């Protein structure tokens, strides 16, 4: 059809990837500036990413797409930019912040996910840095979920989509299995977003000079500090809910519908409205969550 920079004017970049890009644009026509995403079609194929950001992009708390180009070798998706930095940091870095934002901010980010596991979606991919605000509002309204580069539509043989419920046609069990545990795999990494905000520290990491063999066997062990220190101001109900998303067994690992069905999300306005007592170590968190995720796509 037409071309990218006929409508908008490039600027700095936001994150550059081996496969993709993201830079800041603005819309010549408005002046509204957004974010565009570049994917070297020769290096990935950005259907399957682009064919969700399309149907589930209208979803409130995930970042939605405003326009898409494609001049034959890069295809550029202009998605809308985050005012509002990374979630976990930010929140990290106020130092009030009480126990029951936590139970706000996770329900919102825990109704999303729902969604896409019940419409066949996994985000495979799900760590902090892909959970930024759209502005500077605060209100959990200003989430968004994004980059869906790792995402995954659970499909049958004949390219047709499928839901968790119809299972009437054909879909291979080890193709469904795997569906089974990008679930799971997807509320681990949220069990560790909890974690964190909590207490102001990774379960599993300390900081970005953590080797991938440590890192791995931590998380091997299944067992976790959910006491002692910045615990011990904590309910014992949020307590619990960290345990049973960071369950080593998958199997034993609750959904994202269990988690929304826990007393912590339910009953949230019997939770403490005053500080919590974390570790101050905003940029320390970040290495470390950065080390771990690195450790598990090690082989990615
Ligand atoms: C690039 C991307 C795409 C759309 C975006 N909309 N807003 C932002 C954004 C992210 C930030 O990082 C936390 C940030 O803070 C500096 C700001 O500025 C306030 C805006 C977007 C970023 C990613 C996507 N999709 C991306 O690069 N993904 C990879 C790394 C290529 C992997 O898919």
């Amino acid at each position: 059809s037409i071309q990218f920079t006929d409508g908008y004017e490039v600027k700095e970049d936001i994150g550059v990837g081996s496969y993709s890009v993201c830079k800041r644009c603005i819309h010549k026509a408005t002046n509204m500036e957004f974010a565009v995403k570049i994917i070297d079609k020769s290096k990935r194929d950005p259907t399957e990413e682009i064919e969700i950001l399309l149907r589930y992009g209208q979803h409130p708390n995930i970042i939605t797409l405003k326009d898409v180009y494609d001049d034959g070798k890069y295809v550029y998706v202009v998605m809308e930019l985050m005012k509002g930095g990374e979630l976990l940091d930010k929140i990290l870095r106020q130092k009030f912040f009480s126990e029951r934002e936590a139970s706000a901010v996770l329900f919102t980010i825990t109704k999303t996910v729902e969604y896409l596991h019940a419409q066949g979606v996994v985000h495979r991919d799900l760590k902090p840095s892909n959970i930024l605000y759209v502005d500077e509002s605060g209100n959990p309204e200003s989430i968004r979920i994004c980059d869906f580069g790792f995402a995954k539509q659970l499909r049958a043989e004949n390219g047709l989509l499928m839901t968790p419920c119809y299972t009437a046609n054909f879909v291979a069990p080890e193709v469904l299995e795997r569906q089974g545990y990008d679930a799971a795999c997807d509320i681990w990494s949220l069990g560790v977003l909890l974690y964190t905000m909590l207490t102001g520290y990774t379960p599993f990491a300390n900081g970005p000079d953590d080797t991938p063999e440590e890192i791995l066997a931590r998380i091997g062990s299944g067992k976790f500090s959910l006491s002692g220190g910045y615990w011990n101001s904590v309910s014992d109900t949020a307590k619990d809910l960290v345990s049973k998303m960071l369950h080593v067994d998958p199997h034993q690992r609750l959904t994202a519908a269990l988690v929304l069905r826990h007393p912590w999300i339910v009953h949230w306005d019997q939770l403490p409205q005053y500080q919590l007592n974390r570790q101050d170590a905003p940029h320390l968190v970040k290495g470390a969550m950065a080390a771990t995720y690195s450790a598990l796509n090690r082989n990615q």
